[PDB]
């Protein structure tokens, strides 16, 4: 099973800037979003959704074939809440219409991530719109109410390793839990991207609470909280290593998250030796927009 990237025809880097900068205009307009936190985690989370799917060992699922606008991947109890997202891209995907489906998705993440002051994400286009029997069936995606051994597990079906692990969960900085989506609640409203996860992690005193859904969750005085698979990052004596390192050096997880975030979002994907390099997008603020 091969995926073979196709540039969408006729386009270059300036037709996907003017993409990255719609999105990035409506991201800075449509800003009382989540009690003002506004669509970037969500565009993150939905970004990461459709590209945590992919399965190693068949190569199914995966960021390719934009399946998560058919009904059984948008109704997947582990996607509660992404609609909004979906809503989100809805009028750029009209005014674009040639981009494709998993295009938009993955590009909607790499322009929120840079938006909120993240590092650069390189980001190729030519994933190709898919048939709905191509749909991945629902329980791909991960449960929070586990330990590390299960976030081990699960990320080697994505070729993860656990630096690459630990990276990409640095974007719990971000967003927040909503009870009515996933049985947990709070976070806060944080939309600038930052190492403060990791911070968090160590600095706060954590308590063992439960919440309204009757889940377990863990909560600091200062308002903060932590999913169990996240506090599973210092439980593990690998995991809490690199939580280490990453708390000390905002650069080295910026570099590592750039790398290992493109990586989730072009698994499954071949592309040809004569395909574009991978662009780099100049944000709104570099552009004097
Ligand atoms: C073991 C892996 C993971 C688990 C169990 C997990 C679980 C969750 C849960 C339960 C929520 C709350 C959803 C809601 O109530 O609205 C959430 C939110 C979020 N997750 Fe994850 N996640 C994981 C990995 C990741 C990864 C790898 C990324 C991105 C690189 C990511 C980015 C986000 C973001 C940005 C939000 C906030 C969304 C918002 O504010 O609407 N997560 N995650
Ligand atoms: N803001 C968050 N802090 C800690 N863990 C999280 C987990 C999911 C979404 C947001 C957060």
């Amino acid at each position: 099973l091969v995926h073979v990237a196709s540039v969408e025809k006729g386009r270059s880097y300036e037709d996907f800037q003017k993409v990255y900068n719609a999105i990035a205009l409506k991201l800075r307009e449509d800003d009382e979003y989540d009690n003002y936190i506004g669509y970037g985690p969500v565009l993150v989370r939905l970004a990461w959704h459709i590209s945590g799917t992919w399965d190693k060992h068949d190569n199914t699922g995966g960021s390719y074939g934009g399946t998560y606008r058919f009904k059984k991947e948008f109704n997947d109890p582990s996607n509660a809440g992404l609609q909004n997202g979906f809503k989100f891209l809805e009028p750029i995907h009209k005014e674009f219409p040639w981009i494709s489906s998993g295009d938009l998705f993955s590009l909607g993440g790499v322009t929120a991530v840079q938006e909120m002051q993240g590092p650069k994400i390189p980001w190729r286009c030519g994933r190709v719109d898919t048939p709905e029997d191509t749909t991945p069936d629902n329980g791909r995606l991960p449960d929070a109410d586990k330990d590390a051994g299960y976030v081990r597990t699960f990320f080697q079906r994505l070729n993860m390793n656990d630096r690459e692990v630990v990276a990409l969960m640095g974007a719990h900085a971000l967003g927040k839990t909503h009870l009515k989506n996933s049985g947990y609640e709070g976070g806060g409203a944080n939309n600038v991207f930052t190492n403060e996860f990791y911070l968090n992690l160590l600095n706060e005193d954590w308590k063992l609470e439960k919440n309204d859904a009757n889940n377990e969750q863990w909560d600091s005085k200062s308002g903060y909280m932590m999913l169990p698979t996240d506090y599973s990052l210092i439980q593990d004596p690998k995991y809490l290593s690199i939580v280490k390192e990453y708390a000390n050096d905002q650069d080295k997880f910026f570099k590592d998250f750039s790398k290992a975030f493109e990586k989730l979002l072009e698994n499954g994907i071949t592309f040809p030796k004569d395909a574009p390099s991978p662009f780099i997008f100049k944000t709104l603020e570099e552009q004097g927009l």
